[PDB]
DNA sequence: ATTATGACGCT
DNA sequence: AGCGTCAT
């Protein structure tokens, strides 16, 4: 008939990761309400991360310092690096490697994000299932594994992950579960230690989720934050997507999900399985009604990709709202900047990773616009050098000028690097 | 004036 | 190729 489980999938979450990378460097900062604050200027300058004991105070991302320190006036503030007039995430993206790293031993990574990776165990698993010869497994291999729907039939929150486990092992032990049960429960032991390895070595704690896939797995790392794992088995589907909200499953968070709720008139995930394919394919197309209709289900089959590098490298910058930019020499000035924290970038690339970048995208955006890019422009990328990379993004868009003055003004510069090439 | 990134889809 | 959506 049909089946969803043949893989092990994972992903794992650096819990508020610039704080703690702040954390680690500064110990004066550890265990006490803490954030990450990038400019000072304007309103103390924005937070791009957060501490668990300052979110309890209700601190949270894209909120101004200023007023953060309302909210928590205990509230110890970490600031961003500043180089050539903006900010640089280099100390970020370098802490990053170092996971990438670690985690690679284990199994095959997918970097999604600066702080996120999926992790494919699938092989990994059916190993570790002929090292262990026929042994039973113990709680003492999952010290941290939480899992959902359980316990079913104790105050502290623990002693309830406690009976969840002990439950779900019982179960195991006796052949009442099924075989990709066998597997995830494997798939967590493995997570376990390679999230007690990434600890050990670089001092950073994390939350990761494992199920059957990678929407499943993000959605599962999110239920019990921070510095814990959760199992979701195809089994615990139902329930839980019986009373979770669209927008909460990956990619449904914006206008396709908005959409969703108010064409067939439902909240919840679990609504989706009373329509056919052919009706989920007639509101929103071939291509989201076969995903909705299988993942409403718990199916999906998007791989974990093998890339633990990014496949672009770009630099960006903001200039709000009477900060536009307005003459000629000054865009120079900027798209210079710019160019020459990319070039480096680019360079300490090319000696790690042994790849050229070909192309160079350059966008735009001018006052008053309705969209977060007005113009995007490519050129070609035959030399490392800021200059040349400069004067060429002055090349593509010299023309956007209508008015040695700059009309309308611009928002917003961005370069990127693009198609890479080995070697 | 919710930054500075980064991935992927549609046409 | 250029623009849009979706994430942190």
């Amino acid at each position: 008939m049909a089946t969803g489980q043949d893989r092990v999938v994972a992903l794992v979450d650096m819990d508020c990761f610039f704080v703690q990378v702040e954390q680690r460097q500064n110990p004066h900062l550890r265990n006490k309400p803490c954030a990450v604050v990038q400019y000072k200027s304007w309103k103390g300058g924005g937070i791009i991360a957060v501490s668990y004991e300052a979110r309890a105070f209700g601190v949270t991302r894209s909120m101004w310092a200023d007023d953060a320190k309302k909210l928590c006036p205990d509230l110890l503030l970490a600031q961003v690096r500043e180089s050539r007039g903006k900010a640089n995430l280099t100390k970020y993206r370098e802490a990053s490697v170092e996971v990438m790293e670690i985690m690679s031993r284990f199994a095959v990574i997918e970097r999604a994000s600066i702080d996120e990776a999926y992790v494919d165990l699938t092989s990994a698993v059916q190993e570790r299932l002929q090292k262990l010869q026929g042994q039973p497994i113990s709680a003492d291999l999952l010290p941290s594994t939480y899992i959902e729907g359980l316990p079913q039939g104790t105050v502290q929150k623990e002693g309830m992950r406690k009976q969840g486990l002990f439950q779900w092992l019982d179960s195991l032990q006796i052949d009442n579960l099924t075989s990709p049960d066998l597997q995830l429960t494997v798939g967590a032991v493995i997570v376990e230690e390679m999230r007690a390895a990434i600890e050990r070595e670089t001092g950073f704690q994390c939350s990761a989720g494992i199920s059957h896939n990678k929407v499943l797995a993000k959605l599962a790392c999110g239920l019990n934050k921070p510095n814990r794992q959760t199992l979701v088995s195809h089994g615990s589907v139902p329930q839980l997507f019986s009373q979770m909200p669209i927008r909460k499953i990956r990619s449904l968070g914006g206008k396709l999900g908005a959409s969703v709720i108010e064409i067939l008139g439902i909240e919840y995930m679990g609504e989706l399985t009373q329509f056919t394919e052919s009706q989920l394919q007639s509101h929103f197309g071939e291509k989201n009604g076969s995903w909705l209709y299988a993942m409403c289900r718990g199916i999906e089959h998007d791989p974990v990709k093998p890339r633990q590098l990014p496949k672009t490298i770009g630099c960006s910058k903001n200039f709000p709202g009477k900060t536009a930019l307005a003459t000629r020499e000054q865009v120079q000035w900027w798209l210079l900047q710019l160019a020459q924290e990319l070039e480096e970038r680019l360079t300490k690339d090319r000696n790690d990773n042994d790849r050229v970048a070909t192309q160079l995208v350059v966008s735009i955006r001018v006052q008053g616009d309705k969209r977060l890019s007005s113009l995007r422009r490519c050129c070609a990328l035959t030399r490392y050098d800021a200059h040349k990379m400069s004067h060429d993004a002055f090349t593509v868009i010299k023309n956007m000028n209508t008015s040695t003055e700059w009309s309308p003004p611009l928002t917003m510069l961005f370069l990127c690097a693009t198609k890479f090439s080995a070697s």
